[PDB]
């Protein structure tokens, strides 16, 4: 068959939840992909908080984060999400996207190293303009849904320019559910700083015999409905009977 | 601060189940040890397919398994168990208990390779003896429930005398269930070739901020009630609240 389908079905699971967006997938065993929206899924946003796998991988590599254990104290500045009070490891720091974690990791690796990964990893539009903190919510980057998948194949199969080591611990990290039937890694992100306001969930599906790679964007009003990027794209997986 | 604590109320789920056996838990944090029978604790029975976490290590550590994408392929040869009836990789080797392909592992181990690891690893009565291929089955190899917690431990912090690669794709293949409250990492067996007949749960439930390991065997007469190794130890997990 054809390498990539339009299947505009699935903006049903969109409608549905008053939204509108792209689910993209990759069948890794046939080389197929799937999407209800061509054009959406190879257009760029800010990625916000799913920038925390290379974000994770180039702090990994470089020995700012030495590993999964290693604990970065709360600052013990209160902020408005109470799960970022507290001190965090790389796994409860990716858990709940806790944004201050990660800038400091930012702001060790610095604009020069950053910069320098993000080419190495043909990462998005490689652009890192504006606060070396902050740059992948409210600077200059900017990755389209089929950029992620290009970007998860590569992690997936250990091809990164980054050790070994720090690609299977960023996949542990990114560990978000698992049954008898199937296994998802994958990092939400929610980009509201700067229009258009959108949730992502980056991945993939673990099966026995196949991975299912995706990257799902929507247009995200308000926070009221963080959980519907997984909603919508669990929708679309059990349509296509990826998952039961 | 006491080390070992005997909680008979356990009991009630092997009774409510119409069971006999012994849930041993180890508390990482507080370095605390509880159980229902802290005589059932430390009594050695064969491993069976608990013994796959060990041959893993040894198979990963001398290069018999490449990585965990290494394709077993099916020996043609119909088997009862229809799993088994199919080309295999670490991962699904692991998750349905896959006998024949880590019969092959270990008649590429040999004796001398395998005592000399089992001796290094602390692993049980560290007695290869019997069948290089079958020993864990019916040899002479026996452990107990807190000799498994002991070992775990050792895989958990990377503390096997195997590389740290071995030891986090042996900790990737154990993934067994994971959601928003705990990760478990764990392997099943079935003992059945000499008496008494018990089935196994070992393994970890790892929580943000803690560690709780488990080992857990119960007699077993026939393979009907498998299923009740992992439905008791949840039901102590769930009374001691440590996973919803
Ligand atoms: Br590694
Ligand atoms: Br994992």
């Amino acid at each position: 068959g054809k390498e990539w389908q339009e299947n505009k079905s699935w903006n049903a699971h969109f409608t549905e939840h008053k939204s509108q967006g792209v689910v993209v997938l990759w069948n890794e065993n046939k080389q197929q992909g799937f999407t209800n929206n061509l054009k959406r899924a190879n257009q760029a946003f800010l990625p916000a908080s799913t920038f925390k796998i290379p974000n994770s991988l180039i702090a990994l590599d470089l020995g700012v984060v030495k590993d999964e254990h290693q604990v970065f104290k709360w600052d013990g500045q209160t902020r408005d999400i109470a799960t970022w009070n507290r001190d965090h490891n790389l796994i409860t720091a990716m858990k709940y996207s806790v944004v201050p974690v990660y800038q400091e990791f930012a702001r060790q690796i610095g604009e020069a190293r950053m910069s320098k990964m993000l080419h190495a990893f043909d990462y998005g539009n490689e652009d890192i303009s504006g606060n070396v903190d902050s740059f992948w919510l409210d600077g200059g980057i900017r990755i389209s849904a089929t950029e992620q998948i290009s970007f998860l194949r590569k992690l997936y199969h250990n091809k990164l320019h980054v050790s070994e080591r720090s690609q299977r611990i960023v996949k542990q990290a990114m560990l978000t559910e698992a049954n008898g039937d199937y296994i998802i890694r994958a990092k939400t992100g929610y980009s509201t700083r700067i229009e258009p306001k959108i949730g992502w969930w980056v991945g993939w599906v673990e099966l026995d015999d196949n991975v299912w790679f995706f990257a799902m964007n929507m247009d995200m009003p308000t926070s009221d409905g963080l959980g519907l990027a997984q909603a919508i794209t669990k929708e679309v997986l059990k349509q296509e009977k990826i998952i039961p």
